[PDB]
């Protein structure tokens, strides 16, 4: 029996709306009309349901839950959909398209653990914050080759749609999985990968593809206050296919790894999972060879007050990371070198610099220095001198510096951050060498980049993330609205342009523009100006955009911050240390020291130009901002060669709790993601177009005859 029609199947139980009872039936056939209203107009996102009792030509009168009658203009009314629409799988079918109506549909579904809902062309996924048995091989098999309209909403169905369009249209595809921290991006990304591996698999290559994310998560994920498994890097995964539709390989591109987490963590947060995994999972032999101890013995792990995650066994995770490495193809020697680098970083963090005779730092206790030098295979006396007494050129003269405690400690942190970043780049390169071994015919790209963020402190790293999200929103806007209307106006179907009110260009230009120069261009200019400070930088920004740019704000409450109005709201950025972050400096004597390592992996991190080198940009190296703008432009160009599909992950609350869908939290995300605007284009427009020579020309309202095609709703 077909599980799609079997009321006893797990498909029906977990993916379909439960059969309503005779009491619900009686309510459903009622001719009564209702309105969604705010009992307190100071709380716009808090709604109640009121019955319409009377009407005039331009108004409705309704009874409140309290009993009192209120009047609302028909133009201002948010009518409640007939209850037969409650739980509808595609919200473009709703009679009334409004904020409480959309929220209420999502709520009815969520109360039944139905996390997936369509909003016209795209998928909405509300995080359940609990396990739902809808990702089995049995579920995969049900979704295989079914049309979107034939099955319930699911991450598997949007993945199958992308796969079929790739075969039928001979076009590359993309699945853009977006949302704020902890919304569910990474979980849904993994479901896309699992699905494609199964429906397009032949498998050794498929198993290795499935083992790529567990390796990268051990090194790129950490417990933050918003997510126990927060991704601290963005990723673009290309699943590669041959002409026949079989997976021929995969490619991974990583973005914005949060390197400062290695040296500093906020209270309750953790460093990268790998540090805890190695300390809990190492064999007694490994612990002796790498000079390991408990996380409380390392400065890089004993500052937050948190060394474990509830329900996570770090030693068991370590076995999973090690098995993922074995499957992918990392040798035991390469794995041991990877663990020596992690061990070495922890030892480097324990180096305590002290003031010596007069100005200049000394190292009184060499235990941590020697432990780091042993695992790294470097000379400890050369390491010591490179940290406290690095040599530089003053003109053409060779001068030994003598760094004080603060500068010595900052140089040591720069080395740690360089080691970790370079190791992460190396892991991605090693994974790609295995998974990308054929020339692809087509691809399905899965994008999982860091979500839009408004933290208490927003710095350069938050600007790069929010800028990326701003580019993605514009891409969504262009594909959903602009390009769609441009097709209607070119085909001459007598279309009246709709201003959807979404425009990210001014914010994008404010950040990455060249003429007039944007934030990044001004930061790069200041980064090469010898006398630049945090003060000259903020003054330069204020001079260029204050009272000149509608998206920019010079705050009255601070002298070191500026505001940017993003699609997802205003963000105040602090500029402290942006010059140093943009230069990302590392003392050349440290590079020389590590280039001379006895370790084969450490050597690659300092000698492979594609990992170690910084692009040549004349007088000075390329800045981090210029490098990132370029890497992002390249991502956008790849995305523009694809047919895109959007998955909007919605966090239900800010407490990481299941069964607690919060009005204010969800409605704020729906407004940012353009969910209502997205449903309006699907309803008001002509989503499907087929030519007469693609099936007198009419051969027969809800259609439009165009110049070269017939449009239908
Ligand atoms: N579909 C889902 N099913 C079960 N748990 C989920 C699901 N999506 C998210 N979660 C839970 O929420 C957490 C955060 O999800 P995640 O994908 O890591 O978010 P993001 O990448 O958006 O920051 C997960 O670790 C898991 O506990
Ligand atoms: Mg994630």
């Amino acid at each position: 029996m077909n599980p799609i029609h079997d009321r006893t199947s797990d498909y029906h139980k977990y993916l379909k709306v439960k059969q309503g009872d005779s009491d619900l039936f009686k309510l459903t056939v009622s001719d009564k009309r209702y309105i969604w209203y705010n009992p307190d107009p100071k709380e716009r996102d808090s709604y109640e349901c009121g019955e319409i009792v009377s009407e005039t030509s331009d108004s409705f009168t309704f009874k409140t839950v309290d009993g009192q009658d209120r009047q609302v203009k028909k133009d201002d009314a948010n009518q409640r959909n007939p209850i037969k629409f409650d739980g509808v799988e595609d919200m473009s079918e709703l009679s009334y398209l409004n904020e409480p109506a959309v929220f209420h549909n999502l709520r009815v579904r969520y109360n039944q653990d139905l996390i997936y809902t369509y909003s016209g062309l795209f998928l909405v996924a509300v995080n359940p914050f609990k396990r739902i048995p809808i990702y089995t091989q049995e579920m995969v098999d049900i979704f295989k080759g079914r049309r979107r309209n034939e099955v319930a909403p699911h991450i598997f169905a949007i993945s199958d749609v992308a796969y079929r369009s790739m075969l039928d249209d001979r076009q590359n595809q993309s699945l853009l999985i977006t949302g704020e921290s902890g919304a569910g991006k990474t979980e849904n990304t993994k479901k896309v990968i699992q699905y494609l591996a199964s429906v397009a698999g032949r498998g050794v290559l498929e198993q290795q593809i499935l083992q790529a994310n567990p390796i990268l998560e051990a090194f790129g994920n950490a417990k933050t206050t918003r997510n126990n498994n927060s991704s601290e890097f963005g990723k673009f995964i290309e699943i590669q296919f041959n002409s026949a539709g079989f997976i021929s390989g995969a490619s991974i591109q990583s973005y914005l790894l949060e390197k400062s987490r290695v040296v500093f963590q906020s209270e309750t947060e953790r460093n990268y999972h790998i540090f805890y995994q190695l300390l809990a999972g190492a064999t007694a032999e490994e612990k002796k060879a790498l000079h390991l101890a408990g996380p409380e013995s390392f400065n890089y792990l004993n500052q937050s007050g948190c060394v474990d995650i509830k329900g996570v066994s770090d030693s068991e995770e370590f076995k999973i990371t090690r098995q993922a490495m074995d499957i992918v193809g990392f040798s035991q020697e390469e794995q041991m070198s990877i663990f020596k680098i992690i061990a070495g970083i922890l030892h480097l963090g324990n180096i305590k610099f002290e003031k010596g005779a007069g100005e200049g730092a000394v190292l009184k206790d060499k235990t941590a220095l020697n432990a780091a030098s042993t695992v790294f295979g470097v000379n400890p006396s050369v390491l010591e001198k490179a940290l406290m007494e690095p040599r530089i050129l003053a003109g053409r003269d060779l001068v030994a510096q003598h760094l004080n405690v603060e500068k010595s400690s900052s140089s040591r942190d720069a080395l740690v951050k360089a080691l970790y970043g370079r190791l992460f780049l190396w892991l991605v390169k090693k994974i790609n060498n295995v998974l990308c071994q054929e020339r692809k015919a087509y691809f399905i790209g899965v994008l999982d980049i860091s979500g839009f963020r408004i933290f208490k402190v927003n710095s350069f790293e938050q600007l790069c993330i929010n800028y990326t999200n701003e580019k993605l929103q514009q891409f969504f806007n262009h594909h959903m609205f602009k390009l769609e209307q441009e097709e209607y106006l070119k085909e001459k179907i007598n279309w009246t342009f709709i201003d959807f009110g979404l425009d990210s260009q001014a914010t994008i230009d404010l950040i990455d523009g060249r003429q007039p120069p944007g934030i990044l261009a001004l930061l790069d200019e200041q980064s090469v100006f010898p006398n630049a400070t945090d003060n000259t930088l903020i003054t330069k920004l204020h001079s260029h955009f204050s009272k000149k740019n509608a998206k920019y704000e010079e705050p009255r409450f601070s002298k070191t911050e500026f505001g940017v109005t993003h699609y997802a709201g205003q963000v105040m950025y602090e500029i402290q240390d942006w010059l140093e972050k943009n230069k990302d400096p590392l003392q050349q004597d440290l590079e020389l020291c590590f280039k001379d390592s006895s370790d084969n992996v450490v050597t690659k991190l300092f000698n492979d130009p594609n990992i170690a080198s910084r692009a040549k940009k004349g007088a000075n190296f390329i800045t981090v901002a210029a490098q990132y703008k370029e890497q992002l432009a390249s991502l956008m160009a790849t995305l523009e060669t694809t047919n895109p599909h959007f998955v909007r992950c919605i966090i239900p609350n800010n407490k990481q709790l299941p069964a607690k869908l919060e009005d204010k939290v969800v409605l704020d995300q729906l407004r940012c993601n353009g969910v209502l605007e997205g449903i309006r284009i699907t309803r008001k427009g002509f989503p499907n177009r087929i030519i007469y020579a693609d099936f007198a020309t009419d051969a027969v309202e809800q259609y439009r005859f165009g110049i070269t095609k017939i449009f239908f709703r």
